[PDB]
């Protein structure tokens, strides 16, 4: 997260770190057994880390639970990043409490102008490289589909939205991939892609979660 703020320990209780020997992606806990992330975060041997603040120090509220299965969206295209969504099932159910909690799925899509909270352990620099140890947060508005498409001609599908600031300076970044965009208490987005980070006229692009609620529910119901 570039141009954000320190969230505070366990203030984002649905935020997960996906670990394969090291943090490599974010995710969002949606019930005791399931995490939503980006399809581009897919890999084998995932351990889901819940209750994290400093990802390099055991602080007392962690739950580390191995993934039993991953399900990439049936229509994920890794070239265009269309349908950039994946479900991860935990080998055992998380113990849910104030600091480890699920986030509600949307029942309708969010509109341009809605404020959202985007979070993760990704790069904090727009030019160079610096990875934080503690969770970073950014409050950002959803942008109009027209401004999103203008920013990224020929690249924005109906399964994507832009959020952030056309002026630059405030954005998600590398390492935030797969993490949450939460608006009025609903998971509306997943950190998906962008051109660099926090660049002028290049806002973050996010998977449009409201499109996938039917698929998520039915997938969970049979797996
Ligand atoms: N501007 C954003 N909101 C944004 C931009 C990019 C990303 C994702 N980056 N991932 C990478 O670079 C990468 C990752 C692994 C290997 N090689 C390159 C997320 C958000
Ligand atoms: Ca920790």
């Amino acid at each position: 997260i570039v141009g954000g703020y320190t969230c505070g320990a366990n203030t984002v209780p649905y935020q997960v770190s996906l670990n394969s020997g090291y943090h490599f992606c974010g995710g969002s806990l949606i019930n005791s057994q399931w995490v939503v992330s980006a399809a581009h975060c897919y890999k084998s041997g995932i351990q889901v880390r819940l209750g994290e603040d400093n990802i390099n120090v055991v602080e007392g509220n962690e739950q580390f639970i191995s993934a039993s299965k991953s399900i990439v969206h049936p229509s994920y295209n890794s070239n265009t990043l269309n349908n950039d969504i994946m479900l991860i099932k935990l080998k055992s159910a998380a113990s849910l409490n104030s600091r480890v909690a699920s986030i509600s799925l949307p029942t309708s899509c969010a509109s341009a102008g809605t404020q959202c909270l985007i979070s993760g352990w990704g790069n904090t620099k727009s030019s160079g490289t610096s990875y934080p140890d503690v969770l970073k947060c950014l409050k950002a508005p959803i942008l109009s589909d027209s401004s999103c498409k203008s920013a990224y001609p020929g690249q924005i599908t109906s399964n994507m939205f832009c959020a952030g600031y056309l002026e630059g300076g405030k954005d998600s970044c590398q390492g935030d991939s797969g993490g949450p965009v939460v608006c009025s208490g609903k998971l509306q987005g997943i950190v998906s892609w962008g051109s660099g980070c926090a660049q002028k006229n290049k806002p973050g692009v996010y998977t449009k979660v409201c499109n996938y609620v039917s698929w998520i529910k039915q997938t969970i119901a049979s797996n």
